[PDB]
This record gives structure tokens, C-alpha cells and sequence, in this order.
């Protein structure tokens, strides 16, 4: 496991979390590198740690730095099995790099959380934030969430050092979804179909798929006929879904 040893990254994460509101849930709390600074924000906090012995040591540490018996709940649990509340909350965590996509899927399908502040592999955070264009997974979640790349974090900021660098990713739940959550599976299937479809450019790709789109549709929606699926915006994907509905 790669613990966050760079205090500047801790400061940066706390700064982003401090601009949000509501209870906080932390994934992979470890020894409390983020837990202790987050507890000083005076908001309700749940710290999740799968290592029971480490979780018990963290519960003593959080209780010691807390005002007293008359707050932070340390839970010894696998986050993949932790029930997220349906009420508004903020999620934060330094993710184990091998469980990143499973944790991301668990969160994206989950309720209540309005902002997620996540530390993960740099290449994943980059693709998730659509740096250089969107990947299929980002476009598949774009009607319900917005992704931001807050910063790059070197492997030297962790102890022990991972084999790759890291990226600090922010995710925000849209208050007004671009596509209804009930149409998620059809929407995500359409996005898969456009990204893996044959053809060079959107005009060629949309011609070769089941239930085609009017010839005037691409240019009427501001999309150049030569553009690639990664160049479409969230609004354009939603307009395409509404068209091929
Ligand atoms: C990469 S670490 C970061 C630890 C700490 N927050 C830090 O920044 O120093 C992930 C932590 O999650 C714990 N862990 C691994 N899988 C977990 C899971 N599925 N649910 C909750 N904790 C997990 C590990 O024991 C480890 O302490």
C-alpha cells in the first residue's frame, strides 16, 4: 500500500475538501495521513480502513486529537462492501492503485455523494478528466458527473513509492443530469458503440451504426465531420442519445 507522505499533497486535498459542505467519508484511511487533517475541518467524518489492526490504531489517534468523548467514526471495512448513505456527503481517498476502477465504478453507481476527491494513478486520472480528449468511460458517465484534474502527484510523494506517478481527481455529481438515470444502460451502450465503431471520423462512424442519424445532424450540432469520438462534449453525447433514442 502507498501511504501519502507528502504534506503539501495533504494540504492541497484538505484545501479542496474545505470548499465543500456536509459530512465526509474517507476511503483507505490508513494511519490517518488525511484523516487527522480532515477531522480539524470540524465536520462529521467517517474513516474507512480494511486493515482492522490499523483501523483500531487510527481510532485511538483520531480520539486523542478529537475534542473528547462528548466524533469521527473509524470503520474497519472493505469500501467495496460499505453502504454509502443516500443523504448528501463528500468522498475523499488515496486509492489502492489495483482497486481504482472497481472503487470508481462502486462510487459512480452509488448514492448521496456530491463531490469525490481521489488520489489514483496519473494515467487513469488523466483519462477520467478527459485530458487530450475523452475516453469511452468518461463519456459514459458525463450525463451525471463532471471530472477535474486538480494536480499531478509524483510517486516520490508516497511511502513506499508506487511504480507510476499519481493524479488528484475531483468528481462532482450534476444537480441536473443531462440524461435520465433510467436510460443509463442504453446511453452507455451507445457511447460504447460510437467509440468502438468502424469508420474514420464521426460522419463515417454514425453512418455504419444501427438506427442512423439525419445527414444534417453532425454539422447542426457543431461537430466537424472529421472529428473523433474523444472530441465530443457532454452536451453533444446527450444530444446524440436523444436523437438515436
Ligand atoms: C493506498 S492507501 C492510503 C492510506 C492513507 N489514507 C494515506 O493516504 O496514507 C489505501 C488504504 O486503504 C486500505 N485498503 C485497501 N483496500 C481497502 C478497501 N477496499 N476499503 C478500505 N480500505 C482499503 C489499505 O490498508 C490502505 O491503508
Amino acid at each position: 500500500q502507498n501511504f501519502l507522505s507528502d504534506r503539501r499533497v495533504i494540504a492541497d486535498i484538505v484545501e479542496i475538501v474545505s470548499r465543500t459542505n456536509g459530512p465526509i467519508i474517507e476511503i483507505g484511511a490508513g494511519d490517518g495521513a488525511l484523516t487527522i487533517p480532515l477531522q480539524r475541518l470540524a465536520r462529521p467524518l467517517t474513516a474507512v480502513e480494511v486493515d482492522a489492526r490499523r483501523a483500531r490504531r487510527l481510532a485511538q489517534r483520531t480520539a486523542r486529537s478529537a475534542p473528547g468523548p462528548a466524533p469521527t467514526e473509524v470503520v474497519a471495512a472493505d469500501f467495496l462492501r460499505y453502504p454509502l448513505p443516500r443523504s448528501p456527503h463528500v468522498v475523499v481517498g488515496n486509492l489502492p492503485f489495483h482497486l481504482t476502477t472497481a472503487i470508481l465504478r462502486r462510487l459512480l453507481h452509488g448514492p448521496g455523494w456530491t463531490t469525490a476527491v481521489l488520489l489514483m494513478q496519473w494515467e487513469v486520472a488523466r483519462r477520467r478528466a478527459a485530458v487530450g480528449g475523452a475516453t469511452m468511460m468518461t463519456a459514459q458517465w458525463w450525463p451525471w458527473f463532471e471530472f477535474g484534474l486538480a494536480r499531478k502527484v509524483s510517486a516520490a510523494s508516497f511511502t513506499p513509492r508506487p511504480a507510476v506517478d499519481a493524479g488528484l481527481l475531483t468528481i462532482t455529481r450534476r444537480s441536473r443530469p443531462l440524461v435520465d438515470v433510467a436510460d443509463r444502460a442504453r446511453y452507455q451502450a451507445l457511447v460504447h458503440r460510437v467509440f468502438t465503431g468502424r469508420g474514420h471520423g464521426m460522419a463515417q462512424i454514425l453512418q455504419r451504426l444501427p438506427t442512423p442519424v439525419p445527414r444534417t445532424w453532425l454539422r447542426a450540432n457543431g461537430i466537424a465531420p472529421n472529428s473523433l469520438p474523444r472530441q465530443l462534449s457532454a452536451a453533444q453525447w446527450a444530444a446524440l442519445f436523444e436523437q438515436t433514442r
